[PDB]
């Protein structure tokens, strides 16, 4: 971030080129440059980087992650006046409330639908249960019935929820965080049906977003499950598609988790006023949303004036029908733990790492018990110890140490793994969070290092070989810090760079 410009983050499946057009209009009027970026794992990156001088001015995501960001102090309260508020649907404003405060601008309402190829399947099935029979019929003609993203639990959730699965029980206007529904009869039946699809070769566990998109848009599968954003690429592929009600499971509708694409203002931004002006006066207008919608459809927009037009589209009416059979996602801080829990369970069940019963038992405990803030805190202090213990960093500015912590990468090694091999060239030093290693120098004396220690640091000043091998003696958990990332932070703190250069200037004598 820098004062006088806007950096916006939005997910790579959304209309980021269209948003950049809105930004080009903004720059033309104010001289303020707008850069739109779509980094991978943006929703996880944002809370890591936002405090530490990095991060976008504006973050776009579904509202479910914003309670967490709000809890962490990473979002500015927004202050639209009543007239502006009246422009958007009251339920969209509700979705972005935390402690009664508005913490983001709602943009669009998202739900998943069944997308079907009308040439391959003129009458799409009404039930999940008839998909195996349909796939066998299609397999004989070199096709498949259904492919969709099995790596993201968002896509499998409607099935899980259909017969009674739920995230957190809603009662008397509030979520009971101790009452998780991911291990109940309904959730187990849903995921069992999905795993049986996999086991009987009607779907593949490795299927991700790209695979399913490419299969449906090339005409290889009769159906997919996706949201409005995906419709552009299907239009471009020329497939004759319909958008309809998701299939029923055990006679019960699929229950997609409804998301409200929302735009938050990073509390670290020096551009909060410019961010408000862009969001209120440029993006949230008929012209602004249209530019984004034209690139990748937004869904049912929060802006009433524009939604009046979009609601005439039967694809948007199918989206809202699915949405009404679903549930608005909670925005509570525990949602991150929930998603992490269900993601691992679905991946483990589908692959056969665990049974459905085992995977979901562990998901229940993870979603209910896991304390993100507490675990984050413990992880951050321990990393801070490791980095600040090293002689080089022993008297450095605490913010320098803090920026450096964000660069650390988690690595694991098995007994007998060489972390560093003598004669090779590395670009990383290592800190030992947990484990024992041997430092071996050809023939010689071993030296054993353990929890708290470090090694490989000479790559910070060498551009040269590894002069010793380092072998894991037990299971090791390490953090690595690369010379590039070290330099990058060292450039952000010029007083430290000068100190370290004067050190190196004397190390030549
Ligand atoms: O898979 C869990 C994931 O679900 C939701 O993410 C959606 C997102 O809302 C959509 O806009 C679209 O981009 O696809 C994502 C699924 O890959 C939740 O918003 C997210 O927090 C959660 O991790």
């Amino acid at each position: 971030i820098e004062e006088g410009k806007l950096v916006i983050w939005i997910n790579g499946d959304k209309g980021y080129n269209g948003l950049a057009e809105v930004g080009k209009k903004f720059e033309k009027d104010t001289g303020i440059k707008v850069t739109v970026e779509h980094p991978d794992k943006l929703e996880e990156k944002f809370p890591q980087v936002a405090a530490t001088g990095d991060g976008p001015d504006i973050i776009f995501w579904a509202h479910d992650r914003f309670g967490g960001y709000a809890q962490s102090g990473l979002l500015a309260e927004i202050t639209p006046d009543k007239a502006f508020q009246d422009k958007l649907y009251p339920f969209t404003w509700d979705a972005v409330r935390y402690n009664g405060k508005l913490i983001a601008y709602p943009i669009a309402v998202e739900a998943l639908s069944l997308i079907y190829n009308k040439d391959l399947l003129p009458n799409p099935p009404k039930t999940w249960e008839e998909i195996p029979a349909l796939d066998k019929e299609l397999k004989a003609k070199g096709k498949s019935a259904l492919m969709f993203n099995l790596q993201e639990p968002y896509f499998t959730w409607p099935l899980i929820a259909a017969d009674g699965g739920y995230a957190f029980k809603y009662e008397n206007g509030k979520y009971d965080i101790k009452d998780v529904g991911v291990d109940n009869a309904g959730a187990k039946a849903g995921l069992t049906f999905l795993v049986d699809l996999i086991k009987n070769k009607h779907m593949n566990a490795d299927t991700d977003y790209s695979i399913a998109e490419a299969a449906f848009n090339k005409g290889e599968t009769a159906m997919t499950i996706n949201g409005p954003w995906a419709w552009s690429n299907i239009d471009t592929s020329k497939v004759n598609y319909g958008v309809t009600v998701l299939p029923t499971f055990k006679g019960q509708p699929s229950k997609p988790f409804v998301g409200v694409l929302s735009a938050g203002i990073n509390a670290a931004s020096p551009n909060k006023e410019l961010a408000k002006e862009f969001l209120e006066n440029y993006l949230l207008t008929d012209e602004g949303l249209e530019a984004v919608n034209k690139d990748k459809p937004l869904g049912a927009v929060a802006l009433k004036s524009y939604e009046e037009e979009l609601a005439k589209d039967p694809r948007i009416a199918a989206t809202m029908e699915n949405a009404q059979k679903g549930e608005i996602m909670p925005n509570i801080p525990q949602m991150s733990a929930f998603w992490y829990a269900v993601r691992t369970a679905v991946i483990n069940a589908a692959s056969g790492r665990q049974t459905v019963d085992e995977a979901l038992k562990d998901a229940q405990t993870n979603a209910a018990e896991l304390n993100g803030p507490l675990r984050e805190e413990i992880v951050n202090f321990n990393c801070r110890k490791l980095v600040a213990s090293m002689p080089l960093f022993a008297n450095a500015d605490p913010n320098f140490v803090t920026a450096m912590l964000t660069k650390l990468k988690f690595e694991v090694f098995q007994p007998g793994d060489y972390i560093i091999r003598e004669g090779t060239i590395g670009k990383k030093m290592y800190f030992i969070q947990h484990g024992v290693v041997s430092v071996l120098t050809k023939g010689n004396k071993e030296m054993k290092l353990s929890d708290g220690s470090y090694f490989g640091e000479i790559c910070l000043l060498t551009r040269g070989r590894r002069t010793a091998s380092v072998r894991a003696d037990t299971y090791c958990r390490l953090y690595s810090l690369s010379v590039d990332n070290f330099n990058e932070v060292l450039e952000e703190y010029p007083m430290m760079r000068r100190a370290f250069e004067t050190v190196a200037i004397d190390r030549l004598d």
